[PDB]
């Protein structure tokens, strides 16, 4: 039922992405910040 949770590019701007328990998890690289790393610290 829950094969891949990250096969749809959940994180933006090359965030860090690792599937886990369905809700997968998305971390931002040092530089981006936000739910999807949408905001940049520029």
């Amino acid at each position: 039922k829950d094969g891949d949770q990250c096969e749809g590019h959940p994180c933006l701007n090359q965030g860090h992405c690792k599937d886990g328990i369905g809700d997968y998890t998305c971390t931002c690289a040092e530089g981006f910040e936000g739910k999807n790393c949408e905001f940049s610290t520029r």
